[PDB]
């Protein structure tokens, strides 16, 4: 069992109203689906990622990341978002992330290919 | 078959001398191993990610991302890197990425949790 | 007069308890001092930046940025932070930013030179 | 005199063909003009920034940053870019940066307000 396997597994919501459904494996795997409340997206998209299954015991957070490519049976936004952040456990559990969203571009437009932002996920709302 | 499944699959090297070994699935999956030439790392780490298996035909790049959590049987750096970028095919194929590397921290130090940088991968060196 | 010259000018506080004192010029200049509640810093540091003195009238925010180099008469942290974001006016005015903090490194360590994060500034606290 | 005042002062060119003209002051100031070869820009824009005027003597780089707001007498792109990076001296002097480019948006679109990228400046081309 990963130390935070049970803490991470389940349904999470961010500040935009997006929904992240994840299963944490004992081996450090994250698998699930993402539904974005914003952007060129509809319905659910596959996600995959990794987490630290043996975090420090000094009250540090648990490092994790995941990827969504924005193609499903409904739409293709020719883009991928990666979230990098940490899981913080306790009464008000949260995942605090920063993300990079790259779109496919021509070489001429590649300077303008990547957005950056930050999402906070909680188990309520 | 994903349009760039055969182009992405294989062994890639970045400017630091790191090695990325990836298999691209027809469904948009990326699986493989990463070996970092720098940092608190040794030997290979599991990676997982996603790519756009049906990219635009206008000469745009192919959006992709992947995650490594820096725990293996040798070391645990209590961190995760996510790479977000695009695959550009042709004689001099490349994957151009930006990355976020988050370490687990206490809440007091969380402002200092995340590095950002950029890696370029090629099929030679 | 810049459209938001009077809105931006004054004293701002972020979520860490840092204090930003700024004067907005009619020409798009930002000048002032920054005091960080965290990190290798004490007392005030000079800041300089720029803002859009003629923003869109469609309810968009006002784009701005500024720099602090972390050298003053007390300490030198051999680093510089740049904040990039937007000013949003009204009852609960805010400046929403993302920042890059680069430290001077050797060429070998340059991959690890730059932190990224996000600060929200308000006129109260 | 700042240790790298003479090294930084002058004309720099990046990989896109943009031109950065800067004067470094003894007090840590950077002032000058920027001309972008790409994007919603024409002619020169005012820049302001800061650098570490007393860097480490261990072969570390010199931390610096600067801001451009993309308004001049010709155009207004309602955006600001901040560059954060380091100056590396010697036969092949360079400024290695990462940047954040924020556009003014409505609150609904603020998740999509900020691009990230990387520019390398040299004294030739």
């Amino acid at each position: 069992m990963g130390r935070d396997e049970a803490g991470i597994t389940g349904t999470w919501y961010n500040q935009l109203g997006s929904t992240f459904i994840v299963t944490a494996g004992a081996d450090g795997a994250l698998t699930g689906t993402y539904e974005s409340a914003v952007g060129n997206a509809e319905s659910r998209y596959v996600l995959t990622g990794r987490y630290d299954s043996a975090p420090a015991t000094d009250g540090s957070g648990t490092a994790l990341g995941w990827t969504v490519a924005w193609k499903n049976n409904y739409r293709n936004a020719h883009s991928a978002t990666t979230w990098s952040g940490q899981y913080v456990g306790g009464a008000q559990a949260r995942i605090n992330t920063q993300w990079l969203l790259t779109e496919g571009t021509t070489e001429a437009n590649a300077w303008a290919s990547t957005l950056v932002g930050h999402d906070t996920f909680t188990k309520v709302k």
